[PDB]
């Protein structure tokens, strides 16, 4: 774009009008030269942070340094705090206001004098949450990661966060350890600041951003309190300025094949499941037709090679002394798989900014022959119980359960599972199938992560840990097992899922895709004629909202009206 | 001068050795990109905050719009906290550590990487502390000051900072008033974040500031929480990374032209008397000839039109809506008082800076007509009793009392004034000569602001609120009467000040700047031979070092091995 | 002591009068509600935080962690920013400036209304500094010590913070390296904010502190960026508060018995040789007869059992992750060389706090049988040479070394020493004695850490790294080989080293403690008598003061006048 020209904040503080006296005067109170106001390029600082987001506990300094890298270039810095929803406070779950987040951050945007923005986000859902609200305004802007938490040790152990709350409760259910011994791991699980070390939501999202373009090359894997964090946003906070003035949008990054580049990435470092919803929502927003069948595609043959847990062995601090993301980019650009030409934030292209990096680690990012799994790509399983589709994550999964046909052990909602699962008169075995519903976007509500549930005690103290657990809810990134996921239509909208009865025998067969109740569709279609949504519903407020606009997770979860990009124009003067 | 050329902070940070490896290394851990070592200006921000300097209280916000203002203008700012010897917490008296935090200033400039730096200062002694450790290194450098409070207002009347403390407490002791009332009226005389709100040694040392071009123009009226006050701090933070381009330093500014223009400056806002060894103190830090007798001289005939506390009537904050300082300094160059050419700060000489400002009240800054004094500047008292000099600032002193004979009443110590001056039967009249001594730089120690004693409650209840008042000590710059101030030799060192005695008759003579003892040379000779340093001693600690090394106010109360300029050359590798 | 009580804050802001209106008032603009000037403990926080000290780049926040504490139980917290000596920005060397730091630190307390005092150090030289002062007002006190680095990755591998320094540019000039290899590792050497990862003089004083019970148990290892450094902080604050009324005073806690114990812990971690001068220096400020010889005797057969570069294998990390100090503490309580009894800040004895702690990776804190060495202590050596005495680190010295006679090659000063090393017809092999001379306290000035002298690169070449080496200087604690230091008296006033010439022999034997030159009685005594101060002496300044008052490292290398302790009663009122 040509430059120098007029930039939206100018129609707040550029000329002589009342308004522009108004609106360059009352800002002016905070102490500011009035050449800030001379159509320098305005970098609205979004932040995430927050006190009760201790994932992102250190984004106030990081604005900072994104702060004194707009000074540098010329820019006017503005940090503006915007709605962060953690994973770690918001019940009944942070993904229920997720859209909220978005919602919230689109109208801060274009409702306010800024040219470009800088995203600092961390914290699960921050991510896309903010990815989606500046996508739908399609402003210059430029994701910070807040960065992953160091290593957490229990009596000389290494402890992966999320993961190790699953093992070691289920440890405690197996008596192979004491309630007591968990409290004692917990001081030593989260200590420093940053988001969860294994491959989860976070440290995926992460991913999923460098992998999209939307963030600086090696942005993901740095840790939260590594020096080179801080390098990285005030050098962020340079280029904001020079995207503004070349006015490179988030259509021009995030295409067809950046999302595509992002899948494989996926694929390749065996991230959350929950990325996949998020991708499609943010899809949505750009306005990429985006769906589940290319998920599947792009996903499948392609082998996870880094070897984090869930998945693997090890945490966020081996993988970025290993190389980080770069190094797993250059390897997809060298199977083919990748579209090297992908344009990024720097201006670069993808290929350009990894081609050069090295590995300096096999046993966190391991060669190809060595992969986890072959391939590590999510699946998308279809059938008359998953008509829109599920999900599963084959590279944290058992090869034996991979095919397996079961008896469907049934629970009609979280507090049905949580009053039936640990009681030993529960008729169940090592090769039943899991089943609960009302979990999804409208049945929880918001669509909660109880996918992963915990298996029955009197089948984990026969040393059985997995058991293949089938719902229309999330899971954690960090969380493992044979467990599908996301099955659409959810319950709570009459899906199929709703009328899956015990007894009933369910097929999955993940190599065919194909994920089967084994009834007539005579037998189906007049369990469905007598359904009935038994799942309490708001009367008012925003839950009441969410119910009558989330969509289902086979197309990103969003609320209906929020679909699409709406642009930047702006709006009327107030006065 | 030469730009681009190398910097002595590059002796750290520049090449490829070890110890640069190391210098920069270390400092890349807070997280800066490598091209921040690249040669640009290093800024050292020398800070006086402290919690327990509540008039600097908000300085760590101005660092930062510095910080801004640096990295805006591509130098490199770092904050570096300084002593802050805080006038209203440090006892026995804050000037006894002016040198401390002078010496202390001194040795963090020379012995670290900056090639430039910001004094931000306030509180009294903390500006001059700054600019002799400044001046004794002579790296480019500018002053910010934090600014004065806002107006107290109490039961309807104007409140000015230590002017009303005098008079509140003189009021309680001629029973016009109750300590209770006192204590009431301490909540709303301290009601905003800065220094003293009348001119005082703060706001005084300010104008110094500016009228030796060390700051910008209009630094020294803007109230600490005036937005404005933030502005002038980003654009000093732009100008010291030029300054250091062009090697612009003290010694080029603060010639004796400049400090020529202070004195003038000091007679028009009618300025403390602290200032007279401030600026004695800096100028032999500068190198620059400045005495007593100049101090005289350039006062003399410079009538007083600031018309505020405790001189005058208002405060602060009328002065800087009336224009501040630079229409002071305007005025003295239309009386062809003023040194136009002085280079300051900005490049600019002080006229260029001046010309064109406006008087918006000419009940403030009063016209010449209309002036409180025709003769407003300091005035230095020659004699027996003061050999080497002794001060009175006329704009606060009575005019009947400039003209004075009358019998000494003496104490030999403030415990010794505190024990008898509440005495009814103490033998004292409107009409005699307060006295005491060894309240000097040896005698308190550190020269505390006693000078302006209280007067015998049995005259203030005949409504006489001022005496002819004599000692060795400081008073502050918000107090007020016809006090003779500074008197050298002090009593402590064997001045003849030391051996004054009850029914001798003092003659004080403004006009004809005369302070004599009536008594024979022969008396007087004969009175000294009995002198002994009457005081118990440190033996040890900082308080000895002062004993040892510290000179008489008449020429900056200056520790003796740290007089003068010691350059910026960096020592040796310390690896 | 008894509670409720008048503490000495009180003088400023208990009361009715004048002088309390003035003072409470004054720190009232602020917003300090009234009550908090009622009498509870007003706690001084002493912060060493700089942007030129990047060792102590988070004690801001460490800060905020302190003071909500200090409000938690109570008090009123005020944050002082202290004078900080960091190691890595001051030229010619941090040493000159601790004396420096100490008299300021100790005249900002006893000056000021603080109740009691919070110490926030880190790098090098801020903990004995701070200590120093401290302990020269003798109010209750307690240390937060900031913590290390993270360990720093190069291609894979360890890299300990300044022993890497030393060891690659050796291996530099042996062509084992080239110089473009170095500065890569210069990115991933410092990757987080805190002291050295090393056990050089920070986690050495660091430990130093805990050991003397002047920190909370566990305070020493903790990292920088760990989430329990914030815990450390906040849980201090509190106990700040409740020591101001207990009147738990440094003189209680450093004891003879506390300082034996820190001897002990130094020789059980290998800590540097930086400890002996430190604490030195600090007894002789609580009033404590501390000497070389205490040294001596307690260091003797104590093992070093922390595997930590530069003496052992690993780092900060592994060390804090094992159990930290309170494991090595304990070790030492089992081998009945621990004083148990000896009281801690935290109202109970070592013993009690450490008792019941557990080694988590033997690897790091060795078993006694696997110790590094078994006399581990600091070995001090006497003889002709070095009269007054000089020091040796066992654990990181050659063993075959230990006892050795050679050829001195003899530098009279840094620059000889610089001008000769690398020239490859200097007459020296690996059995020569390398000696230097002038860089003690006076000589250098500041006695700066180059005892550690990088041997010829032709002799590097042969694979040989170590050679004896003797100066009057100090080294790292991060730097190794078999090295004489703190040779007293100092070539510069006039010691036995001054007139040592090539060619001379010199007997090393460390089990008889015994440090000779071989040439006669009589050629010792006439060389002494041509012996001149030959150097550049500075004239004025903090130079000519350091000159002029600085003692031998035989005692400390403190000011004369500096030494002792000298109360913490409230100074003459300030009006
Ligand atoms: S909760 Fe923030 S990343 Fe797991
Ligand atoms: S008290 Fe700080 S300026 Fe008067
Ligand atoms: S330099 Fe600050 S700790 Fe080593
Ligand atoms: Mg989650
Ligand atoms: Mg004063
Ligand atoms: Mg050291």
């Amino acid at each position: 774009a040509e430059w120098p020209r007029k930039l939206r904040s100018q129609e707040w503080y550029g000329g002589t009008s009342r308004d522009v006296i108004y609106h360059r005067g009352w800002l002016k109170n905070q102490g500011y030269p009035h050449d800030l106001f001379d159509g320098r390029p305005v970098i609205g600082i979004l932040n995430t942070w927050s006190d009760m987001t201790p994932c992102n506990g250190h984004l106030r300094e990081l604005a900072e340094k994104v702060k004194a890298g707009v000074w540098e270039a010329g820019g006017f810095p503005l940090e503006v705090p915007v709605f962060s929803a953690s994973e770690n406070t918001f019940r009944p779950t942070a993904m229920m206001y997720r859209n909220l987040a978005a919602l919230a951050v689109e109208e801060a945007i274009r409702g306010q004098p800024m040219d470009g923005c800088v995203l600092l986000v961390g914290c699960d859902k921050t991510t896309p949450s903010l990815l989606m609200g500046a996508a739908s305004c399609d402003l210059p802007s430029i994701v910070v990661t807040g960065g992953p938490m160091l290593n957490g040790y229990f009596r000389g152990e290494r402890v992966g966060s999320g993961t190790h709350l699953w093992k070691f409760s289920e440890m405690v259910k197996a008596g192979e350890m004491t309630q007591a011994e968990f409290l004692e791991a917990e001081a030593s699980m989260s200590r420093s600041s940053g988001t969860c070390n294994t491959m989860g939501t976070a440290s995926t999202m992460a991913s999923m951003a460098e992998a999209l373009g939307m963030a600086l090359s090696g942005n993901a894997a740095i840790p939260g309190v590594d020096s080179r964090r801080k390098v990285m946003a005030q050098l962020t906070g340079r280029r904001i300025v020079q995207m503004v003035k070349d006015d490179l949008k988030p259509s021009e990054i995030m295409t067809k094949q950046a999302f595509e580049n992002a899948i494989r990435t996926n694929a390749a470092i065996g991230g959350s499941t929950n990325a996949v919803i998020h991708l499609l929502a943010i899809a949505g927003r750009v306005g990429i037709d985006l769906s589940l069948d290319d998920w599947d595609r792009c996903g499948r043959d392609v082998p996870t090679i880094v070897n984090l847990m869930p998945s693997g062995k090890y945490l966020m601090e081996e993988f970025f002394y290993a190389g980080g993301l770069p190094v797993v980019l250059k390897r997809l650009g060298e199977a083919g798989l990748l579209h090297k030409d992908a344009l990024t934030v720097s201006g670069e292209t993808v290929w350009d900014e990894v081609k050069d990096v090295v590995n300096w680690n096999e046993d966190v990012i391991l060669p190809a022959e060595k992969a986890l799994t072959s391939s590590g790509g999510i699946v998308v399983l279809r059938g008359n119980l998953a008509p829109k589709g599920a999900v599963l994550k084959p590279s944290a999964a058992s090869p034996h359960l991979l095919v397996h046909k079961g008896r469907a052990v049934v629970f009609e909602d979280i507090d049905d599972y949580k009053a039936k699962i640990n009681d030993d008169n529960l008729d169940i075995d090592e090769n039943c199938i899991m089943v609960m519903k009302n979990c999804g976007p409208k049945g929880y509500p918001g669509m909660a992560e109880v996918g992963n549930m915990g298996l029955p005690p009197k089948v984990l103290k026969k040393g059985i840990l997995d058991m293949v657990r089938i719902s229309d809810a999330r899971m954690s990134g960090t969380a493992y097992g044979t467990v599908v996921l996301h099955t659409s239509p959810e319950a709570a909208v009459g899906g199929p899922l709703a009328v899956v009865k015990n007894g009933d025998m369910i097929e999955l067969d993940v190599p065919n895709r194909r994920l089967h109740l084994d009834i007539s569709d005579e037998e189906l279609a007049r369990r469905l004629a007598e359904w009935q949504p038994n799942h309490d519903l708001p009367t008012s407020g925003y839950a009441f909202l969410h119910q009558q606009h989330v969509e289902g997770a086979d197309t990103g979860a969003d609320l209906d009206f929020l679909k699409g990009c709406r642009g930047n124009a702006v709006g009327k003067d107030s006065h």
